[PDB]
């Protein structure tokens, strides 16, 4: 009986904190006035007991069963927020993006929660992953997911960010010995994408640096020439991975077939 409006009391202030995680300073003016109701008795000072008597008389929202509903909502847009740190997504789109989750019709079966069940299913691999050429590849192209969503959102029709999810997802599924198959994978994606330098701001210089060397260090063993290893050498001093750079390594690979029958 009492434990009931107490369960209430609680989810109150579990969603208002919710709230707080998302929008401490007070700029989502849109998702809180659609949650003023709720809001409202965290807000201001007053005792537990006083939100415990408020439920049993219904002077604030106190059926359990539709704050749950309503609460899941507001912590699938902070798993949106968090997911894709340490990007950050606009105002203006955070409560857009909040708008389409409230009015889906079922959205524990929509793309926007599969779609932030995946990201987090490849940073939580990411978490304790060895700093193998593979797992580079993905974080690279991870981060560059979170950045798109961030840009973008997590609701509408995307190619690039299926596409990430996809060749992520992919290098997750491959075995570790099927090296010539990860670098085919990551150059194919790099050269496919729109931008010239997909990395930059986007993964740390070091890191962009490691992704240089690790092109370089592959292409070099197949080369048969001391003027054609040369020419590769001179490539490394790049320290941004950009599509011009593995144009110009396919191009000396491809000069070695001259040597090669």
């Amino acid at each position: 009986a009492e434990q009931y409006h107490s369960q209430v009391v609680g989810k109150i202030g579990y969603i208002a904190r919710c709230m707080q995680t998302i929008d401490p300073e007070n700029n989502l003016k849109k998702i809180r006035e659609d949650y003023q109701d709720v809001l409202i008795w965290a807000e201001k000072n007053y005792r537990f007991e006083e939100i415990l008597e408020a439920s049993k008389s219904g002077k604030c929202p106190n059926d359990l069963d539709a704050l749950s509903r309503r609460s899941l909502i507001l912590q699938e847009l902070l798993r949106l927020v968090s997911s894709i740190s340490p990007f950050k997504m606009k105002l203006d789109l955070i409560e857009s993006q909040y708008e389409k989750m409230k009015q889906h019709v079922n959205l524990w079966k929509s793309d926007y929660h599969v779609k932030l069940n995946q990201l987090n299913q490849l940073t939580d691999y990411l978490k304790n992953a060895a700093p193998t050429p593979k797992n580079n590849f993905l974080r690279a192209m991870t981060s560059v997911l979170q950045m798109q969503i961030a840009q973008y959102g997590i609701t509408e029709d995307n190619e690039g960010i299926n596409q990430l999810f996809k060749l992520g997802l992919h290098l997750l599924a491959m075995a570790n010995e099927k090296i010539d198959e990860q670098y085919h994978l990551f150059k194919g994606y790099v050269k496919d994408q729109p931008e010239e330098s997909p990395f930059e701001g986007i993964l740390p210089a070091e890191d962009q640096k490691i992704l240089v060397k690790t092109m370089i260090d592959y292409a070099m063993p197949k080369l048969s020439s001391k003027v054609l290893q040369d020419k590769l050498s001179a490539l490394s001093s790049s320290d941004v991975l950009t599509k011009t750079l593995l144009d110009s390594i396919d191009r000396i690979v491809k000069e070695n077939e001259k040597l090669n029958a």
